[PDB]
């Protein structure tokens, strides 16, 4: 049960019944995404509003260009701080450890999930490099939980990874889902995060639900008035070959730049801490940081001054909509991304570098937060601008004779857009996200052959980014096992497992007991039949082992050596240990084990004899080195 | 192990390396699916030019329609027959049952590679409704297995189950996607059908190989000489709001369907079991079984006969191509569905029927054959006939506001089609495959909700194809878990464990031994450290117990050699019992680790102590009740 612990980025903690479920949960969390869009909606509308509302000077109109964002911020943090801090950032990396078996102490309240709602509509109001895909997961999550206390569903289950799972997993699907408009997309993208091993039942019940929450979202639509990002490009011949080098150099480019995105979050999050004056003195005044990073990230993006230079008078959507649209910029999208002073390469360039840092920097401060968006759409800036440059080369055509078949710029943002996202995400279901997205199916080959050489070409430099914010935030972490190397099917247990595993016998005096206990700086201790046979028996918690030091030697009637020959083990809460491991069993063998069976440790044996120990910690060593 | 033995039908079973290994995987594919396809087409197209050269008499025409199928499927049973026997199914089964450690004798050789290509060739060119999806699987996974025999691979593995995943999974998801011309929805479908949990890094693994060969196949088809079945409906309001209770009543009929086709296939197989003197002379004679099936079908496909009423002058990829089309019959597409002395809605309903029980029978005959793409047939004839009932109820449309948009009865066929297949497979997949062979993802809202519908009711009702052969072939069976009850969740191990444990002890004087090995019939004797304590130590398989017992009662250089003295396992061999359940282990967790792990039997114990035994048939037991 880790307990949360509050610091200036990200966080550290230390120690007949399934289709109504199904059918509730889908059309709850369609209602939630509907009301926080509008919400969302009705913010930006007031934002442009009084933008253009008072435009007297240039000092009043940047007064309230960068006034409005930091407002916001401010609000959003300070109501995310009051009522429940844990409900800051990300939440996909936590529920991949609640799915595991881990226990977060108050992650699935009413709290949070009021919290969680609001922090991220009053965010996403402003205009900083944002997303909520993370948010989304968990609150559907919390949706989940809520409707399983008010129907009392799954109380028969044991384990922890058993009971949760179900539930949980469905709930991470219809989030994802009703996040991008894209079910299955969202359900293949949402396994992908927050798994290693999915049973196909949970993917049926996830794309039963996704199902129900897409109808709900048509008759909403239907009612009041593909759906989001639906691109128009010429059916006959879209691409030609000699184009697909072109998306591999986008798919290799992708994939180094979803690293390099992955390693500066993680030293912008290391450099903070180490500074220490700074630190305490941020932390007395938590409200400075957000407000501080708001107002440098909106003077810059300020359109008389050098937003113009980065296409800043267009929202996330406007940005998103120009770059996939079906016109050609070298022979509203041009007049935003050619400024009187600059062409559209030196636009295209400035904002990639610009929304790289922002993004990378913004997805830190203490608010309800995704990073799926900003990522996508840097993507897709440098995507286009690799098809404004081909198309520059070539302006008759690529495919022999000139033909009137020329290049569509617009297809390369698409993919470029999931290469990007990929790769930072370390999945390959963006392609059928993006091909639910554009409404089209055309690019598909150029996609997939991007979105895969992305996903080799990161995986082998750096972690995934929730796999980042695991390590940053001392969550328990197993490592992925690896791709491209056969090296590691040669690592057996003998080579990795530790001979020392403190273990008490079934003798075991008090003498014996009090030495076993202060040698060790473990959890457990594992019980065995007889020091002469060491047959394994299972093991002993340290907060029990101390009560049956304490219970004996506190004050009854020197005397302290009267009571240490004999022991007692029936009175005893001995855990069994189901699974065990023999010496030559492999490390994937070990892997499959660690990751969906809910251990986080296993015991060697011969026969029955205790020879060695295997942790999470030896699994790491093993898979890294 | 297990052998292949002969019976009518089915028969039964009785007693950088890795980018180097996905590329030569995909490439191998994609060059031997290409050859069969052309191979295929000429012996189509020799078929119809028979056909076409001959019009001096009807007695002509008839024979050589009669003639030309029986002669192929003659020749490919007896070249089956000759050279693999055990090439002959489905061979989606067996590999299920490979992925789970399971060794079959022969099944990945070079006869059987052999024997199956040509085979599935002269099957598939006869006009039978057979498919080719499960032989293209065990083809991709023969081809796997060649190539990590020529580089050497995948050895130090130490477990079956471990090693064959690693190096079958990826060929499994490369042979349908070469299969289908669909790339992802092949690797979804894949993974549905051949496992219960599917690891992400070998659906990564499945994406590159399939991509690759996605990439060859298109370079073969632009360069030296997309979308097979491609449909152009139009793309403004292609459907209504109110027309989704259609493809919610198709899809419940579909699962229906499904159901009942499985039923029959088990029905149609058990039914000639049982004869006696009829099976024993149609293995007298072998070949006179697939002849007389042969002539039946092509006789009631004459077009000058019955053939008519049934549109038997297309062939299979014809009579898809005429009912995705987009054009409204009712008002070649409709030609040879409206002959002159019926109608549309006749000929389908006919069409139905007689491709029901038609593909039924012909996928229950001995050579190289699937059932994916005559179900795939049928469910497009059901689509097609409801919506012309659609448009024909609805002349002008289904809003009066105007009169611009109608019905577009091949969306409906669409539907039909993806609904059907999926509840007959037991796949959700068939959403995506749809999707990529259609070219279009316009009806996506529709075709979801059919398959779910059709998945639900289908699930309820019967297993699946696969699930129905693995049962009638004897293989090793382990049931789905169910879904939408609820009630499995309160069923614990104490209540489906037996108590009752054939074991020995450490001492073991042999008459324990002889009378442990006469009560018991199991495979193996769990080893308890003492009949007093009964720690489990491990197994003894009853080959090793009966040669050590043999050994001593061996002549040893009346009778007075009886010998009883206390036994030794020191020379003995004795397998471990790494995975073991307690009292209170849930359904669920105990079908996941049977599943995942590779066993088919674990011990119950209570702090070291042998109280129980969970194997397969308890396991059923307690899931189908
Ligand atoms: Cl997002
Ligand atoms: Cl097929």
């Amino acid at each position: 049960a880790l307990q949360y612990e509050q610091t200036l980025m990200y966080g550290r903690y230390t120690q007949g019944e399934d289709w109504i479920f199904l059918v509730l949960l889908g059309l709850l969390m369609a209602l939630v995404s509907w009301v926080m869009d509008y919400a969302i909606a009705a913010c930006l509308q007031a934002q442009q509003w009084m933008s253009r509302g008072l435009n007297t000077s240039i000092l009043l109109q940047y007064l309230a260009w960068v006034t409005y964002p930091v407002v916001l911020i401010t609000f959003s943090a300070g109501f995310t701080q009051i009522l429940a801090p844990q409900a800051v950032g990300s939440g996909i990396p936590e529920m991949k450890t609640i799915l595991r078996g881990v226990v977060l102490k108050e992650y699935l309240t009413l709290k949070t999930f009021i919290a969680k709602v609001i922090g991220l509509t009053c965010a996403l109001g402003s205009g900083m490099p944002l997303g909520k895909e993370g948010p989304f997961v968990h609150i559907a999550s919390m949706c989940a939980a809520l409707l399983s206390k008010f129907l009392s569903l799954f109380g028969g289950i044991y384990e922890n990874e058993s009971r949760n799972t179900e539930m949980l997993a469905a709930a991470c699907a219809v989030g994802v889902g009703c996040c991008f408009a894209a079910p299955i997309g969202g359900v293949l993208f949402s396994i992908e995060v927050t798994s290693t091993f999915f049973a196909v039942r949970n993917y049926w019940r996830g794309f039963f639900a996704a199902t129900f929450s897409a109808f709900i979202f048509r008759v909403l639509a239907v009612w009041n008035r593909t759906a989001l990002f639906k691109t128009r490009f010429r059916l006959d011949f879209p691409f030609d070959l000699q184009e697909l080098p072109a998306f591999a150099v986008i798919g290799i480019a992708s994939g180094f730049g979803g690293a390099l995105f992955v390693y500066l979050n993680r030293k912008i999050v290391q450099v903070m801490r180490k500074q220490k004056t700074i630190n305490r003195f941020l932390m007395r005044k938590r409200l400075l940081f957000p407000a501080l990073v708001t107002l440098l990230i909106s003077t810059l993006t300020f359109p008389p001054g050098f937003g113009q230079f980065m296409a800043g008078q267009l929202s996330q959507k406007e940005t998103l909509v120009t770059l996939f649209d079906n016109r050609t910029w070298v022979r509203s999208t041009s007049q935003a991304w050619n400024p009187p002073r600059a062409n559209v390469f030196l636009t295209l360039v400035i904002f990639i570098l610009m929304k790289f840092w922002m993004s990378a920097l913004a997805t830190t401060i203490p608010v309800p937060c995704g990073a799926f968006m900003p990522v996508f759409v840097i993507g897709a800036a440098f995507g286009r601008l690799v098809g404004e440059s081909m198309a520059a080369w070539f302006p008759d055509g690529i495919h022999t004779d000139s033909s009137t078949y020329r290049i569509v710029p617009g297809g390369y943002a698409v993919v470029g857009a999931a290469a990007l996202a990929g790769a930072v995400t370390h999945t390959v279901s963006t392609a059928v996200i993006v091909f639910e997205l554009t409404g089209q199916i055309a690019h598909i080959l150029p996609v997939m052959i991007a979105v895969i050489l992305a996903n080799a070409v990161a995986q082998s430099l750096q972690p995934s980014l929730y796999d980042s914010i695991i390590r940053i935030k001392k969550l328990p972490y197993l490592p992925e096992l690896g791709w491209g190397r056969h090296q590691q099917y040669r690592v057996r247990v003998e080579d990795i497992m530790v001979r020392d595993v403190p273990h008490v016998a079934l003798s075991c005096t008090f003498r014996d007991l009090r030495l076993a206990l202060h040698r060790t700086k473990g959890r457990m201790l594992a019980l065995v039949e007889s020091p002469e046979s060491m047959i394994l028996l299972g093991s002993i918690e340290r907060s029990q082992v101390v009560a049956l030091l304490g219970a004996q030697l506190s004050p009854a009637r020197w005397e302290e050596q009267q009571l240490d020959e004999p022991v007692n083990f029936s009175d005893c809460k001995i855990d069994p240990a189901p699974f065990q491991l023999v010496e030559r069993t492999s490390l994937h063998k070990t892997h499959t084990i660690f990751s969906l069976l809910g251990v986080d440790h296993a015991y060697v044996t011969s026969i029955g004899r205790l020879i060695g120990i295997v942790t999470l910690k030896e699994l790491r060593k093993a898979i890294e080195g």
